């Protein structure tokens, strides 16, 4: 009866940490002082039991709690967010990351952050949003972008270098866009496996540019004093929780979504997960 929750690790969403030597969770405080709360996610590390948290881990267990339904997480085998492709040297097209497993009935429901849009809502149902947010651009402390169009991007050169994760919402935005053509072009040979390792390529001067979700560069940026964004949301999405077509929670879901944001309990899991100290990591 329990639902299979699949989820990915995205700081400062979902944080993915090795179980310690008993196999319990390192008892941690949030910024307020209350225990952070935990749950076993299985995931490969070799697939292991190991601890997740953060904001939509938060949002997962008052989902749980307010639609009385039990759970068991996992994280995504292939660690992808998911976008649709040929498969087997064949013309059949299949979902991979989340939303594969979402429609092969792997998972049950997709609680992280995962961008809302026309292509996904063909194939699945969507919350309302639980969170709003966009693309922008990560660059080292000191690199001069003026944004999506600056010519070093409009303009691709093996001097300056961007990227996107692939198989990601991200990357098809540019792939739909014949404008974007050259740009989609010039990432296809770059893009990164995770968020967090294009992160760090940016930290280590291997990567330029990374484009990525407002939501997670906004907070990576603001805790890291090397790392800033552009600034600016060139495109505009939410995030929401996602659940196969005809699901029985899709109603429920987003009611319980529509009372956070008007209680005050989205905004309080900003104020836990996101905006809360100054940069030093």
């Amino acid at each position: 009866t329990r639902l299979k929750i699949v989820t990915i690790h995205q700081e400062p969403f979902v944080y993915v940490k090795p179980t310690m030597s008993d196999g319990t969770c390192k008892e941690e405080f949030t910024v307020n002082g209350d225990p952070v709360k935990k749950v076993i996610c299985t995931g490969p590390n070799h697939t292991v039991p190991q601890c997740c948290y953060g904001f939509c881990i938060d949002l997962l267990i008052k989902l749980a709690r307010t639609m009385n339904f039990t759970y068991e997480v996992h994280l995504v085998a292939d660690g992808k967010f998911g976008t649709q492709e040929r498969v087997n040297n064949s013309n059949k097209k299949e979902w991979n990351g989340m939303m594969g497993e979402l429609l092969s009935g792997q998972a049950d429901m997709i609680v992280a952050p995962l961008t809302i849009n026309t292509e996904r809502a063909q194939y699945i149902e969507f919350s309302k949003p639980f969170k709003y947010q966009g693309l922008t651009i990560l660059v080292k402390k000191g690199t001069r972008i003026t944004g999506i169009n600056d010519p070093r991007l409009r303009n691709p050169s093996d001097k300056f270098i961007y990227a996107t994760v692939k198989q990601s919402s991200v990357d098809i935005y540019f792939r739909r866009q014949v404008e974007l053509s050259t740009m989609y072009r010039h990432m296809e040979k770059h893009n990164y496996e995770s968020a967090a390792e294009a992160i760090q390529a940016v930290r280590d001067n291997k990567l330029h540019a990374f484009i990525w979700d407002s939501a997670v560069l906004e907070f990576e940026a603001s805790q890291k004093c090397d790392l800033v964004t552009t600034g600016e949301l060139f495109f505009r999405s939410g995030f929401g929780i996602g659940m196969r077509k005809d699901s029985p929670w899709k109603q429920n879901v987003s009611l319980s979504i529509l009372k956070s944001h008007e209680n005050g309990f989205m905004e309080d899991l900003d104020k836990t997960w996101v905006r809360y100290q100054e940069c030093d990591s």
